[PDB]
């Protein structure tokens, strides 16, 4: 459980993110794909983009970044009461997409990296610790779900 003050820290940076969801989403996916190229394999629609320049030019890649950040944002804004949101998310990612927990760790690092880079005034040690905690809670809950659904992780 996060404290109210830790949630405030998360939601105050998140409100910066939402001034430009598309640019943020783009940076985060590209950071992910270049830090850990193997995750690109999970996307049959992206696995075919070869350079950062190509990633930057893809409109579907940008549209997908917005889908990810909007879904994560709706979860973060529940302040821990997110079970109804996780259920459909857990099902499609365990069954259809088959995404390992380890890759959720990856994108979590990408997210933290980009917020630190684009919002240092709002992402000091305290707020980064709060975001980490909030993301660990998300990954923990989706893992418990993965197992109920029959998926290893
Ligand atoms: C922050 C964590 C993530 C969130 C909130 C998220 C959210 C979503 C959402 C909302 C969709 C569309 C609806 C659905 O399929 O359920 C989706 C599709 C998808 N996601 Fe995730 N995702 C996350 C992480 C990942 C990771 C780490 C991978 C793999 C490297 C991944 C791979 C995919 C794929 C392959 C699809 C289908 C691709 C397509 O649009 O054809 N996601 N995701
Ligand atoms: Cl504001
Ligand atoms: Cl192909
Ligand atoms: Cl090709
Ligand atoms: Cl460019
Ligand atoms: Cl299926």
């Amino acid at each position: 459980v996060l404290s109210e003050g830790e949630w405030q820290l998360v939601l105050h940076v998140w409100a910066k993110v939402e001034a430009d969801v598309a640019g943020h989403g783009q940076d985060i996916l590209i950071r992910l794909f270049k830090s850990h190229p193997e995750t690109l394999e999970k996307f049959d629609r992206f696995k075919h983009l070869k350079t950062e320049a190509e990633m930057k030019a893809s409109e579907d890649l940008k549209k997908h970044g917005v889908t990810v950040l909007t879904a994560l944002g709706a979860i973060l804004k529940k302040k821990g009461h997110h079970e109804a949101e996780l259920k459909p998310l857990a099902q499609s990612h365990a069954t259809k997409h088959k995404i390992p927990i380890k890759y959720l760790e990856f994108i979590s690092e990408a997210i933290i990296h980009v917020l630190h880079s684009r919002h240092p005034g709002n992402f000091g040690a305290d707020a980064q610790g709060a975001m980490n905690k909030a993301l660990e809670l998300f990954r923990k809950d989706i893992a418990a779900k993965y197992k109920e659904l029959g998926y290893q992780g």
